[PDB]
């Protein structure tokens, strides 16, 4: 789905991305960042990718994947991801 | 936090991982290995799940290191043990990004 594409396209570290997931999950019963990280540790693709992937899937399950994708693109542009590569995820 | 990252990354058995936890907890009020083992075993008892107890033990130990301020020392010790078991260096850099 688009959750996997988004998770595979991003270049941000989870250390940064976790703030956007935490922001856009507001109002939903999706897992917190502590819960996502703990579930990935307890049920043990590179680890950081797994966390991003689990976050994006959770956003899709709880209906805020579009909001998260907007925030990720914003963070990417803040870290100078070229527009030609933002074009890849806009489709 | 980085406790969850470390616990997810390590493949060491608790039988081995308990040594680095016990060595790096010196000087702190962190729980001993038997205290962690009894606590986690009871928690796994009161909430039965498919989660391997060893994975809960390791996560608890990493969280305890973070609480008492020796998580960085525990990460170094864990990586040394993993390197002794020939954990591929490409995987070591994944955890070294902390």
């Amino acid at each position: 789905s688009n959750a996997e594409r988004l998770a595979a396209w991003t270049r941000l570290p989870w250390e940064g991305l976790r703030y956007s997931y935490n922001r856009e999950r507001r109002g939903t019963a999706a897992r917190s960042c502590p819960q996502l990280e703990a579930d990935v540790a307890l049920k043990a693709i590179p680890l950081e990718r797994q966390l991003i992937l689990e976050a994006c899937r959770e956003a899709e399950r709880f209906g805020f994947l579009h909001e998260l994708s907007i925030a990720i693109v914003e963070m990417e542009r803040l870290n100078k991801r070229p527009e030609a590569e933002v074009e890849e995820i806009a489709k």
